[PDB]
Protein backbone atom coordinates (compact mmCIF):
# COMPACT_ATOMS: atom_id res chain seq x y z
CA UNK A 1 0.00 0.00 0.00
CA UNK A 2 2.85 2.58 0.77
CA UNK A 3 4.26 2.28 -2.64
CA UNK A 4 0.82 2.85 -4.23
CA UNK A 5 0.70 6.03 -2.00
CA UNK A 6 3.71 7.06 -3.42
CA UNK A 7 2.78 6.16 -6.94
CA UNK A 8 -0.32 8.40 -6.49
CA UNK A 9 2.01 11.56 -6.49
CA UNK A 10 4.66 10.55 -8.99
CA UNK A 11 3.15 12.27 -11.79
CA UNK A 12 4.70 15.38 -10.89
CA UNK A 13 7.87 13.59 -10.82
CA UNK A 14 7.81 11.38 -13.89
CA UNK A 15 6.31 14.96 -16.07
CA UNK A 16 9.70 16.68 -15.60
CA UNK A 17 12.58 14.58 -13.86
CA UNK A 18 15.31 16.94 -15.48
CA UNK A 19 13.48 19.75 -13.32
CA UNK A 20 12.67 17.76 -10.20
CA UNK A 21 16.22 15.52 -10.43
CA UNK A 22 17.37 18.97 -10.42
CA UNK A 23 15.82 19.96 -7.92
CA UNK A 24 16.61 17.47 -5.41
CA UNK A 25 20.47 17.60 -6.15
CA UNK A 26 20.89 20.86 -5.61
CA UNK A 27 19.05 21.01 -2.04
CA UNK A 28 20.99 17.57 -1.47
CA UNK A 29 24.09 19.68 -1.82
CA UNK A 30 22.93 22.78 -0.45
CA UNK A 31 21.80 21.04 3.05
CA UNK A 32 24.50 18.38 2.92
CA UNK A 33 27.48 19.55 1.39
CA UNK A 34 29.52 16.43 2.06
CA UNK A 35 27.49 15.07 -0.14
CA UNK A 36 28.68 17.01 -3.06
CA UNK A 37 32.07 15.66 -2.23
CA UNK A 38 31.05 11.71 -2.77
CA UNK A 39 30.39 12.86 -6.66
CA UNK A 40 33.69 13.58 -8.59
CA UNK A 41 32.09 15.61 -11.07
CA UNK A 42 30.09 17.71 -9.34
CA UNK A 43 32.65 18.14 -6.45
CA UNK A 44 33.77 21.86 -6.06
CA UNK A 45 30.65 23.78 -8.18
CA UNK A 46 30.06 26.71 -6.45
CA UNK A 47 26.82 26.18 -4.42
CA UNK A 48 24.99 29.36 -6.72
CA UNK A 49 26.21 27.53 -9.80
CA UNK A 50 24.34 24.20 -9.07
CA UNK A 51 20.55 25.10 -9.79
CA UNK A 52 21.36 25.99 -13.45
CA UNK A 53 23.74 23.21 -13.98
CA UNK A 54 22.18 20.76 -16.90
CA UNK A 55 24.79 18.12 -15.81
CA UNK A 56 23.11 18.01 -12.22
CA UNK A 57 19.87 17.93 -13.67
CA UNK A 58 20.37 15.41 -16.04
CA UNK A 59 21.98 12.91 -12.95
CA UNK A 60 19.16 13.97 -11.10
CA UNK A 61 17.03 12.59 -13.80
CA UNK A 62 18.47 9.51 -14.19
CA UNK A 63 18.45 8.99 -9.84
CA UNK A 64 14.51 9.97 -10.07
CA UNK A 65 13.90 7.12 -13.06
CA UNK A 66 15.67 4.59 -11.19
CA UNK A 67 13.66 4.93 -8.44
CA UNK A 68 10.53 5.38 -10.51
CA UNK A 69 11.13 1.72 -11.65
CA UNK A 70 11.70 0.52 -8.19
CA UNK A 71 7.92 2.25 -7.06
CA UNK A 72 6.51 0.55 -10.22
CA UNK A 73 7.95 -2.87 -9.00
CA UNK A 74 6.00 -2.27 -5.45
CA UNK A 75 8.85 -4.47 -3.14
CA UNK A 76 9.83 -7.13 -5.51
CA UNK A 77 12.93 -5.42 -6.63
CA UNK A 78 16.13 -7.61 -6.18
CA UNK A 79 17.13 -7.56 -9.96
CA UNK A 80 17.20 -3.15 -9.63
CA UNK A 81 18.45 -3.24 -6.30
CA UNK A 82 21.65 -5.02 -6.17
CA UNK A 83 23.24 -3.60 -8.75
CA UNK A 84 22.59 -0.43 -7.09
CA UNK A 85 23.58 -1.66 -4.06
CA UNK A 86 27.04 -3.38 -5.99
CA UNK A 87 27.69 -0.01 -7.45
CA UNK A 88 27.17 2.61 -4.94
CA UNK A 89 29.11 0.58 -2.45
CA UNK A 90 32.29 -0.80 -5.14
CA UNK A 91 32.39 2.09 -7.08
CA UNK A 92 30.85 5.07 -6.61
CA UNK A 93 32.17 4.27 -2.03
CA UNK A 94 28.75 6.18 -1.23
CA UNK A 95 28.55 5.21 2.88
CA UNK A 96 25.11 4.32 3.46
CA UNK A 97 23.95 7.04 5.58
CA UNK A 98 24.10 9.01 2.39
CA UNK A 99 20.82 7.64 1.08
CA UNK A 100 18.55 8.46 4.22
CA UNK A 101 19.82 11.96 3.33
CA UNK A 102 19.17 12.19 0.02
CA UNK A 103 15.45 10.32 0.97
CA UNK A 104 14.68 12.83 3.56
CA UNK A 105 15.42 15.57 0.62
CA UNK A 106 13.08 14.23 -1.86
CA UNK A 107 9.97 13.72 0.68
CA UNK A 108 10.10 17.53 1.32
CA UNK A 109 10.51 18.07 -2.84
CA UNK A 110 8.22 15.97 -3.22
CA UNK A 111 5.36 17.88 -0.83
CA UNK A 112 6.09 21.26 -2.18
CA UNK A 113 6.13 19.88 -5.43
CA UNK A 114 4.03 16.92 -6.13
CA UNK A 115 1.26 16.92 -3.49
CA UNK A 116 2.46 14.40 -1.72
CA UNK A 117 0.53 14.72 2.24
CA UNK A 118 0.70 13.90 5.22
CA UNK A 119 -0.01 10.45 4.98
CA UNK A 120 2.27 10.26 1.82
CA UNK A 121 5.17 11.86 3.39
CA UNK A 122 5.25 8.85 5.97
CA UNK A 123 4.32 6.04 2.89
CA UNK A 124 7.70 7.64 1.09
CA UNK A 125 9.55 7.37 4.19
CA UNK A 126 8.65 4.03 4.93
CA UNK A 127 9.62 2.43 1.03
CA UNK A 128 12.76 4.15 1.58
CA UNK A 129 13.45 2.66 4.52
CA UNK A 130 12.60 -0.47 2.45
CA UNK A 131 14.86 0.42 0.04
CA UNK A 132 17.91 1.51 2.32
CA UNK A 133 17.60 -1.36 4.60
CA UNK A 134 17.97 -3.66 0.92
CA UNK A 135 20.91 -1.49 0.10
CA UNK A 136 22.79 -1.95 3.76
CA UNK A 137 21.91 -5.68 4.04
CA UNK A 138 23.87 -6.04 0.13
CA UNK A 139 26.87 -3.50 1.37
CA UNK A 140 27.20 -6.11 4.27
CA UNK A 141 27.10 -9.23 1.82
CA UNK A 142 30.15 -7.16 -0.28
CA UNK A 143 31.90 -6.44 3.45
CA UNK A 144 30.80 -3.19 3.77
CA UNK A 145 28.85 -2.85 7.03
C1 LIG B 1 18.06 5.63 -3.62
C2 LIG B 1 18.91 6.64 -4.04
C3 LIG B 1 19.78 6.56 -5.22
C4 LIG B 1 19.49 6.10 -6.45
C5 LIG B 1 18.21 5.55 -7.01
C6 LIG B 1 20.70 6.25 -7.25
C7 LIG B 1 20.79 5.87 -8.59
C8 LIG B 1 21.94 5.98 -9.36
C9 LIG B 1 22.08 5.47 -10.74
C10 LIG B 1 20.92 4.83 -11.47
C11 LIG B 1 23.28 5.69 -11.14
C12 LIG B 1 23.87 5.31 -12.46
C13 LIG B 1 24.09 3.76 -12.53
C14 LIG B 1 25.02 3.33 -11.43
O1 LIG B 1 26.21 3.82 -11.38
O2 LIG B 1 24.56 2.50 -10.60
C15 LIG B 1 23.98 6.32 -10.03
C16 LIG B 1 25.26 6.80 -10.04
C17 LIG B 1 25.91 7.54 -9.02
N1 LIG B 1 25.41 7.77 -7.74
FE1 LIG B 1 23.62 7.19 -7.11
N2 LIG B 1 21.74 6.79 -6.53
C18 LIG B 1 21.20 7.01 -5.27
C19 LIG B 1 21.89 7.61 -4.20
C20 LIG B 1 23.18 8.17 -4.24
C21 LIG B 1 23.79 8.92 -3.17
C22 LIG B 1 23.12 9.09 -1.84
C23 LIG B 1 25.01 9.30 -3.63
C24 LIG B 1 26.00 10.15 -2.96
C25 LIG B 1 25.67 10.92 -1.94
C26 LIG B 1 25.13 8.77 -4.95
C27 LIG B 1 26.24 8.88 -5.77
C28 LIG B 1 26.35 8.46 -7.06
C29 LIG B 1 27.55 8.68 -7.90
C30 LIG B 1 28.78 9.38 -7.47
C31 LIG B 1 27.24 8.13 -9.14
C32 LIG B 1 28.07 8.17 -10.38
C33 LIG B 1 27.77 9.41 -11.22
C34 LIG B 1 28.67 9.45 -12.48
O3 LIG B 1 29.87 9.09 -12.47
O4 LIG B 1 28.14 9.87 -13.53
N3 LIG B 1 24.02 8.08 -5.31
N4 LIG B 1 23.16 6.49 -8.93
Amino acid sequence: ADFDAVLKCWGPVEADYTTIGGLVLTRLFKEHPETQKLFPKFAGIAQADIAGNAAVSAHGATVLKKLGELLKAKGSHAAILKPLANSHATKHKIPINNFKLISEVLVKVMQEKAGLDAGGQTALRNVMGIIIADLEANYKELGFS
